[PDB]
C-alpha cells in the first residue's frame, strides 16, 4: 500500500489583510470574512516563483520523510502557474534537489492538482514500478489575479505544499480515492487573455457545495467505513461556507475539521499539504487516524482521498 | 496488461513549405533539409485551438477502438500549448466529447508528453482502478514560435495525436517502459517571458541523439528481448539525424522506423501518435509486432515503451 511518510509546505512571509485590500479595491473587511472567511492570505515576493516555493516545501517534506532526494522515482508538481511552460517545475526542482534518476512532469488539474497528483502517485508506487513519489502542489495565484477585479482579488494567496508517497506497513496508507471532471464548467472558471483569472462565483459555489460533502461519503464507502470513522477532515481551503457543507455531511465536529482558509486564503492545489502541515505541528493527526481530504478547482476538477495516518 | 485499443490524428490542413519559409526568415529549403529533414509542415488556422485539435483525434482513436466516449474512465492530455491554463484541454475535450464518467488532466513534459500519459494510463489500468484511458498528445507550436526567428520557426508544425489504453488479451500489451527526466538542460530549452520558444539547438542535439538510442535499449531490455525482436521503431520526428542515431542503435533497416519529420516537421508530444497512425494507414504495422517508442522534450525529459501490439 502506498501511503504518505512525510509532508512540509512553503508558506510565503508577506502577509496581506483585509485592510490592505481596502485600499486596493472596493471592499471590506466585514464583507470578506462573511462571505468566504478569510482574514489574511500570504503573497510571494516578485522574486519568488512556483519553482522557489516548491523546492522549499519539497526539502521540508523530504527531511520530515526521512527520504534523500537522491532516491526519488517520481516528482509530481501540480500547478497552473508554473515559472514558464517549459521547463517545468517538476523538472526545475528536479535539478535544484539534486534528484537524478527521477522522471518529472507537472499536472493540471486546478485546485484538485495536488488530489490528482497523489492518486497519480499511489498507482505507481503499487504497481511496484517506483518506490518514492514526490508530490508537490504549488501556485502563485497572485501572478494570474487581476489586482483591480475586487471579487477574486480578494479570495487568493500563494503557497506551496509538498508530500512524499511511498510504501507504508499495511493497514496504513491510502484506502481509496475518487478523481472527477465536468467540463461542463469550464465557462465559470477560466483564465483570460491578459492570464487573469474569471470566475462565475455563485455557480462554483453551487457545484462545490454540493460536490466536496458527496466525494467525501463516496470513498469512506469505498474504503468500506462509516462517517463516525473518519478522524479528521482535510478540505480545499476555499470558503468557509463550502467547508462548512462538507463538515455537516459528515457529521464531523467543529475540532475535526481542518480550517487555514483565514489565515492563508485560497491557494489552489498547495492548499491541502499546507493544512496537513499545519494539523500536524499542532499534533491533532496521529498515525492510524483516518484523514480524508478533498477538494474541487477549476475546468470543474475534483478529488477526495482517505487515508490512514502512519507508515 | 494494458495495451493500445486505437489510435487517431487530427493533421491540420494548411502546408508550410520551406519556400513558404524563404520569404518568412533569411533560411533556405537546401539548409533546412540537410540538417533537419523538413520539407514541409503543418500549421492550424487561426481559430483552430489544441482543444479542436484533440478532440479531432480523439474521436478518431474512439471510432478505431470501438469504444464509447462514456465509457472512458480518464482523460489526460499532454500538451504545453493549452487554449488556457484553466479548463484544461482535457477538461474541454471531456465536455465536447459527453465523456460524463471521466476524470481529467493535462499533464507537462514537453515533447515525451505522449509517453508520460501512455505509462501514466498503463499504471491506473493494470491496477484494475480504471478500464479506458484517453491518452492524446496534441500542440499548437505555432502559437509558440518566434516567426522571425530562423533558428526555430522551420522546425515545428501543429497536430494531435490520441490513443485510447485498455486491457488487452496477455501476450499483448505495453511491456516495458522508461521515464527519465534532467532538469540540468533546462536552460537549453525554454519558453521565453513572450510566449516564444528559445532553444540551443547544438546542446539539445548532443542530448538527443544519445539518449533517444539508450532508451531505447533499456525498454527492449526491460522487457526481456532482444534488438533483432523489434519490428518497428516510432521515435519522436524531431530531426532526421536524430532519429538516424537511434535506428543505428537498435539495428534496424530504414523500412522498420517511421518517418513523417519531412512533412510535418516537431510537433512534440504529438509525434508520435501521428506517427503511429501513418503506419497504420500503410498497414506496416500488424498485430503481434513488437513497436518501441521513443522521446525526447524540453524540461530535458525522455520517455520509451515497448508494446507488442494488438488486443
Amino acid at each position: 500500500k502506498a501511503g504518505i511518510l512525510g509532508v512540509g509546505r512553503y508558506i510565503p512571509e508577506k502577509v496581506l489583510t483585509n485592510h490592505d485590500l481596502e485600499k486596493m479595491v472596493e471592499t471590506s473587511d466585514e464583507w470578506i470574512r462573511t462571505r468566504t472567511g478569510i482574514e489574511e492570505r500570504r503573497i510571494a515576493a516578485d522574486d519568488v516563483f512556483s519553482s522557489h516555493m516548491a523546492v522549499a516545501a519539497a526539502k521540508n517534506a523530504l527531511e520530515q520523510a526521512e527520504v534523500a532526494a537522491e532516491d526519488l522515482d517520481m516528482i509530481l508538481v501540480a500547478t497552473v502557474t508554473p515559472d514558464q511552460s517549459f521547463p517545468t517545475v517538476s523538472c526545475m526542482i528536479q535539478e535544484q534537489l539534486g534528484a537524478k534518476k527521477a522522471c518529472a512532469m507537472d499536472i493540471s488539474a486546478a485546485c484538485a492538482g495536488f488530489m490528482y497528483g497523489v492518486v497519480t502517485g499511489k498507482q505507481f508506487i503499487e504497481s511496484g514500478t517506483y518506490k518514492h513519489v514526490l508530490v508537490v502542489g504549488v501556485e502563485k495565484l497572485s501572478s494570474i489575479t487581476d489586482w483591480e477585479d475586487r471579487n477574486t482579488a480578494v479570495l487568493f494567496g500563494d503557497g506551496a505544499g509538498a508530500a512524499v508517497v511511498g510504501p507504508v506497513s499495511d493497514d496504513r496508507g491510502i484506502l481509496s480515492f475518487e478523481l472527477g471532471a465536468d467540463g461542463t464548467g469550464g465557462q465559470h472558471l477560466y483564465l483570460n487573455e491578459k492570464r487573469h483569472t474569471i470566475m462565475n462565483g455563485r455557480e462554483v459555489f453551487k457545484f462545490a457545495v454540493r460536490q466536496m460533502g458527496e466525494s467525501c461519503v463516496n470513498v469512506i464507502e469505498k474504503a468500506g467505513l462509516s462517517k463516525e470513522d473518519v478522524d479528521f477532515l482535510i478540505p480545499h481551503q476555499a470558503n468557509i461556507r463550502i467547508m462548512e457543507a462538507a463538515r455537516e455531511r459528515l457529521e464531523l465536529p467543529v475540532e475535526k475539521m481542518s480550517k487555514t482558509v483565514h489565515k492563508y486564503g485560497n491557494t489552489s492545489a498547495a492548499s491541502i499539504p499546507i493544512s496537513l502541515v499545519e494539523e500536524l505541528e499542532a499534533g491533532k493527526i496521529k498515525d492510524g487516524d483516518v484523514v480524508v481530504m478533498v477538494g474541487f478547482g477549476g475546468g470543474l476538477t475534483w478529488g477526495a482521498i482517505a487515508i490512514r495516518w502512519g507508515r
